[PDB]
């Protein structure tokens, strides 16, 4: 299975990310999003908006299995991280989370 912990840090290392919610429903809307991630414990009212403009563009989401505080602290991040928007996925195969379509 894709290593979800390395691959996410490869594509940070490697590639480029947009954290957080806002920037991954503005990615997903101007299609510049290849890939968006949210923690299953994102906001329910923000995690809607999330996959309604994911769902619109035809960007794959994948939820991480993993709170919030988890997603942020794997991100390096002293901060929460609810969804994020892979953009470059740089040497990583974070984007084999998306499944094969």
């Amino acid at each position: 299975m894709v290593d979800f912990a390395f691959e996410l840090r490869k594509a940070q290392d490697t590639g480029k990310i947009v954290m957080g919610a806002r920037k991954s429903i503005q990615y997903a809307k101007m299609g510049g999003a290849k890939l968006i991630i949210v923690a299953r414990n994102a906001r329910p009212d923000i995690k809607e908006d999330i996959e309604y403009y994911a769902r619109l563009s035809g960007i794959p989401v994948y939820e991480f299995e993993g709170t919030s505080v988890e997603l942020g602290t794997l991100l390096g991040r002293p901060h929460t991280v609810s969804a994020l928007a892979v953009v470059d996925p740089g040497a990583s195969a974070i984007l084999a989370l998306g499944g094969k379509e």
